[PDB]
């Protein structure tokens, strides 16, 4: 009817295979075992091999390589390792099951429910909505039901990452600072009814004295929309939130100081500060942490015209500093100096604020780690173990006076977009922004480096990759607990 | 420091691969006479099938010396030391993958990672420090030529693996392959290895801290305690299989110099390193950030900074206490 | 043992199998065809599908997509399909049982039996002489016996051409101007007695007169070697020559007018001029055609150093006219003056030379064809027909006076290398070499679109795609006949 994906991992006597596995193959009555001995060599971590007919009700019996059975903790990967095992050997059998053409597939648990769901969901992803040529549509279940409630936390997981892929991955004439916010809220609600959102207008902002973040928006005719985001977790309503703040320029051209006609197709994804927070409350909302959080992301667009922002120009962020706008192209700083004034007012407990800010994060670690800078060492603590629990890597990055020293120096005025030179470029960036900040749980998530996948992460395909949503929901998870 | 910041400072006509080995050696001696010195010419390097350093020097004509540094501070002799490894390119061109007019002058100090820690061993034997500590540098030149390295080309690293050199000025990656597998030699405890690496360091923290990579928790640890003490700050950089996977994967060869995409350039480059290193104490400290000085430092005047010369200085100290 | 590649086609009332295949399912008394149909859908063209344990003696069984039984020239893709797609599918099988680790296969002729060898053959080739870390290698024998002369002439055909392509793929550093020369005599010489070579060194091309392939080698310090081929295929000696010339940069970094550190490590395949008409008479001797053929390919390389080619450089070829050298990076163009003027000694019939000369070529139709001038209609009939057997592409490109015109304006001389203006690349560059040819009967083929494959080609695996090798000896199969 449908498929299956098993798993087996490496050598004691004979490879094992995983309880489901070995399940199955004492019903086909061994000759599951029998043929990957006939097959060829043993499957390594992520590789896949593919049998046909074994079971009546299972055509297509994909085995994948699980790796070491005790694979753990890596002192040097920072991370859970069954589980990265897990997530693309898993992804790489339902990625078989999809082009099989089989609608539907049933799983190995893997010994970790959660892991095979994240690899099973973010593994079959892809943005199939604009092309009419699209590849089946793969439903895929658990196999079993002994563990149910972490495989839904995995579909939850993977699912609110994807959120994120779809947001930042749709073309910027679609998903616009109106539309992004349309779906959020509607993601939100579904998630839990303990929710409101406000969907700010010019009006608004103008009202905010948020000078910074319109600066900005005025190049394009799209409209400026600031988000905000509400879960009300808490028993005690009363708490004071966790605050995600995350930037939203749905395209990036750079504006007067204008970008290179060289992929700049991806800048579509330079929403991706505002995505992945709010997938991580949307998720958040929909585990019911009890825990409020509040989503704050300023939604508008940078380009050229008439009225677009242009060079040497000092504007007023909230906060009674003024900016020279140096390069038209540092404007995350602009749209995030003004989201992270107003995120004071919800009197936070963590303001981790997210966003795409610079391709230099791209240049420093580039897709390994989401680069994070946070005066907070308990902060930085606790990105860390939640990443090393999902694999969403992330990386500290320093938040140095040194740095501040450089953005601060300003012909003009208080602050300047640029620092004084070319060097250190996420750190000066980082600088910029702690200007804005006041608070002792700050947290900067530089996301340039995570915008894509390829490769480098198995299990997810290419395109917009969604990082680090899970080690986000996984700290609020933890947080709340 | 300031030992290193003339040793990088001075012009790459006349801080060759032979002046600066005179000097070291010089320096070394009159720091304690428990120490030996071999400035080892190309034919010992040709004898150590140093492949891949020497790929590098033979777009000069200013010939390749692989230098080696030995102070004995252990009272007894047998302890098995800390290598320290650095490179010494004097002079960085680019080669055939030549690089641009704008401010290639500061490339007479690619000699950074020789430089540093050659200063750091100087400074421990006058401070005579109850460990042997064992310098190790390849110093040579980086031109274009008749002669020089080009393009696509397949050369052979000590330890038996090859690299395919597609971008001629990653460079110490192979000037470092070979003085990294011959540290392995002197059976260490701790592998040091220093060095003005990628422009990519430069772009990430820039002069804040010196990028380190490393396997070794305990290491960096280390490292980042005397740089508490010194000011001279560290900052730990990834070496993630992540990163190999884009530089092990090669048409011609066992390695590239040059990792699959323009992203993540230290951590790439990095990658490439632990290629040529099997010990459990590695450390890469990438220098390329802390090459300059303006008015980040305040105490420095601008030119060659000298970094992280007290921090490595300190570590021995309190390695040695 | 050892596995197997079957093919099959596409639907009549069931999709038909080719009779290797209908055999082996008699053979398993139908279970071939009946495992096909629970795997899934049916396996269009290059399409594959693994099938283990069929056979006592074939574990693996690959059944590889075939497409139309009749599938026929084609009026739009200029060549044979129903071989194009032999070609893919038997690739596509061959690599399987490559990564299946089985050393040995046995392939269905799927009706062609030298398509699916130049398949299994130029489908599983690599270059994996310098990893330690290499791919099993697999021995690919016919299926059956019916059909042996024309699959070893596709073993032939295929081989010929994966020659060419190690002989490019080779670092310059060990494919030199002489160890090329090495290896091509050596294989020329164990193609047949019957052939001559002449490694001639720089004092005989100081003799020659060949101040233009002189000029260019005098940047490295690698000699110059200007390289002469000889097969003497005819009964009667005296018949004059086909000659075929090549150039023979085997590192090209543009000299003094140096190359972007971009991709530049591909230059170690601008001797592909060279490798290319160098494999075609290796393999016209192999074949052993009644025809006396001549390669002639100046091998020296391009390099700046303190006596390199100067921009502004007049120099003279061999012929009398001199040459202003503006760009030292259009270097085959001198090269190519002097081994054309010294293929008219040999009194031709036909001149065919090659080279990967112009980036533009590669801007142009870039790996579709390989771009051909000529002022031969006849000639151009010949190697385009030869392309539609073969699949290996060649496109007619303009000899017009137009631009002739423009390299031959010249401050200094009586040629400049390159023309007045940017437009019009590998024309400009193919009417720089008419002015060193006066035979009725020359033909320019600039190969540089393909000088690479990474999928385009299906049965090429990425890396130095050899071509257009197979057009060349094809060509001179049919001359002979
Ligand atoms: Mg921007
Ligand atoms: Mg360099
Ligand atoms: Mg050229
Ligand atoms: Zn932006
Ligand atoms: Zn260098
Ligand atoms: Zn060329």
């Amino acid at each position: 009817t449908k498929g299956l994906v098993l798993g087996i991992y490496s050598k004691e006597d004979e490879p094992q295979f995983t309880s489901a596995g070995e399940n199955f193959n004492k019903l086909v009555s061994g000759k599951l075992r029998e043929i990957l001995n006939i097959s060829g060599p043993p499957l390594k971590a992520g590789k896949t091999r593919t049998f046909y007919g074994l079971h009546e009700d299972f055509p297509s019996v994909v085995v994948v390589g699980l790796g070491k059975k005790t694979a753990g903790i890596d002192e040097q990967e920072n991370w859970h390792e069954g589980k990265e095992n897990i997530r693309a050997a898993v992804a790489a059998g339902c990625r078989q099951i999809q082009d099989l053409e089989i609608p539907s597939v049933e799983v190995d648990p893997c010994g970790d429910a959660q892991a095979a769901a994240e690899g099973a969901v973010l593994g079959l992803y892809e943005y199939d909505d604009l092309k009419q040529k699209r590849k089946v549509v793969v439903s895929a279940k658990l196999h079993g039901s002994e563990d149910q409630e972490a495989w839904q936390r995995g579909v939850l997981f993977a699912s609110g990452q994807n959120l994120a892929r779809r947001l930042m991955e749709t073309p910027a004439n679609e998903m616009t600072p109106t539309k992004f916010a349309e779906i959020v809220e509607e993601n939100l609600k579904s998630a839990s009814i303990k929710t409101d959102v406000f969907i700010r207008p010019k009006s608004w902002i103008e009202e905010q004295e948020m000078g910074s973040f319109l600066s900005v928006a005025k190049g394009s005719e799209e409209p400026p929309v600031f988000l905000e985001i509400h879960y009300k977790g808490s028993p005690n309503a009363s708490e004071p939130p966790l605050v995600f703040v995350g930037k939203g320029i749905t395209f990036d051209s750079g504006g007067i100081s204008i970008k290179a006609a060289a992929n700049m197709d991806l800048m579509r994804a330079d929403m991706g500060g505002a995505a992945t927070i709010c997938s991580a409350i949307v998720s958040a909302a929909k585990l019911d942490l009890p825990i409020n959080i509040v989503g704050l992301a300023p939604l508008c667009e940078n380009m050229p015209s008439g009225k677009a922002n242009k060079p040497g120009d000092v504007v007023r962020a909230r906060n009674g500093k003024t900016i020279q706008v140096d390069n038209t192209d540092a404007e995350g700083r602009l749209i995030l100096a003004d989201a992270l004034c107003y995120a004071h007012t919800f009197n936070p407990k963590v303001i981790i604020n997210a966003a795409t800010l610079t391709g230099a994060m791209d240049i420093a670690l580039g897709s390994g780690a989401t680069g994070v800078f946070t005066n907070s060492s308990w902060l930085w603590n606790k990105l860390f173990e939640a990443s090393i629990e999902t694999g969403d890597r992330v990386w500290r990055m320093p938040l140095f006076e040194h740095y501040t020293r450089q953005v601060i120096d300003c012909q003009l005025a208080d602050v300047n977009n640029i620092g004084k030179y070319r060097s250190a470029g996420a750190c000066t960036a980082a600088a910029f922004l702690k200007e804005f900040v006041t608070h002792p749980k700050w947290a900067h998530l530089d996301i340039a480096g995570v915008m894509t996948n390829k490769d480098e992460v198995p299990y997810l395909r290419k395109g917009m990759a969604g990082r680090p949503t899970r080690t986000l929901i996984e700290f609020l998870f933890r947080f709340s607990q």
